[PDB]
């Protein structure tokens, strides 16, 4: 089994790996040898003197921190982002344009972006009165609790990663890991989607034909954007892979729905399982959502995304032929 993972991890590089295939082949570990495959592809071990042992034990811990009988925010989608951003990363308009720390930040920030997450939303947790949304004053509670569990684990025996590098680079990482998982909170979705409009239209690339960044703000404003891209990349992939994540978020949804009517609340939109249209909220989900923003990443990066674009809207120009 062993030579057949490693058959399927040489799509690392390519947009639509079948990431829950390699779920299969690696027995449930698929942040541990995406994030292990990534890191040697991109030589981070080496760079930072990341001892390989150490790498292993970090993964392995941070994968057993995702909630394995959740449908959706699992170490599954966080396997699936860490990879979408990895391709992300390399695309052309970007070539030499992020040093290798910012290059660290964003996967890493990726690969926990989501750990511990219990199913539930934001506002069912404020709703609810948990401890949760007590600890964490109701802002970006989910967001909060993700950094707070994925630094901490570096705290345990053999997991710090991050051990060889200066207390510079150290400082430099944490900031732009908090900056990004921040980002990653959907009521925040209008203002970063804005502001990376604001930066296509205001575009400006270096003599190789490449973007240009000046300061930190525009920097990190793009690794945010990047990072959420690939948190809603799910209707950019082939179609047999984003039903099957149509189907986890829908049962993750319907439970949270069977939850708030148990308690006597009203239901969240797509959560009542009685009155859910699922075709319907997938073509509203890419026509409001995922389209604009991916609209707007391609004509940042043009043309590198437009394959990436082209299957977006197919799989729309689908969804919508399944509703007549
Ligand atoms: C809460 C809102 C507004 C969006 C969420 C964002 C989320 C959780 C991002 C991944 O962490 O993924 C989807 C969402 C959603 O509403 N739908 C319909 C989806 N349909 C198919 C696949 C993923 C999603
Ligand atoms: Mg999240
Ligand atoms: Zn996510």
């Amino acid at each position: 089994q062993e030579d057949v993972l490693a058959k399927e991890l040489e799509d690392v590089n390519k947009w639509g790996l079948h990431v829950f295939r390699i779920a299969e082949l690696s027995g449930n570990r698929p942040l541990t040898v995406i994030m292990h495959t990534i890191f040697q592809e991109r030589d981070l071990l080496k760079t930072f003197k990341i001892p390989v042992d150490t790498l292993i034990t970090y993964l392995m811990t941070l994968e057993d921190h995702y909630h394995a009988d959740v449908a959706y925010h699992n170490n599954i989608h966080a396997a699936d982002v860490v990879q979408s951003t990895h391709v992300l990363l390399s695309t052309p308009a970007l070539e030499a344009v992020f040093t290798d720390l910012e290059i660290l930040a964003a996967i890493f920030a990726s690969a926990i972006h989501d750990v511990d997450h219990p199913g539930v939303s934001n506002q069912f947790l404020i709703n609810t009165n948990s401890e949760l949304a007590l600890m964490y004053n109701d802002s970006s509670v989910l967001e909060n609790h993700h950094l707070a569990v994925g630094f901490k684990l570096l705290q345990e025996e053999n997991c710090d990663i991050f051990q060889n590098l200066t207390k510079k680079q150290r400082q430099s990482l944490r900031k732009m890991v908090i900056d990004i998982v921040l980002a990653t909170d959907m009521s925040k979705h209008m203002n970063l989607l804005a502001d990376l409009k604001t930066m296509v239209e205001t575009k400006k690339v270096t003599s190789s034909g490449v973007l240009l960044l000046d300061n930190y703000s525009d920097r990190i404003q793009v690794l945010q954007n990047m990072v959420h891209c690939a948190d809603l990349s799910n209707p950019t992939k082939p179609l047999q892979l984003y039903r099957q994540w149509t189907d986890r978020i829908m049962e993750e949804f319907f439970r949270q729905g069977d939850r708030e009517r148990e308690r006597g609340m009203e239901i969240s939109p797509m959560c009542d399982k009685h009155n859910a249209s699922v075709e319907k909220s997938q073509v509203g989900f890419i026509d409001y959502i995922v389209h604009p923003l991916w609209e707007t990443w391609a004509d940042l990066v043009h043309p590198d995304a437009q394959d990436i674009l082209d299957t977006l809207e197919d799989n729309r120009e689908w969804y919508q032929s399944t509703i007549p």
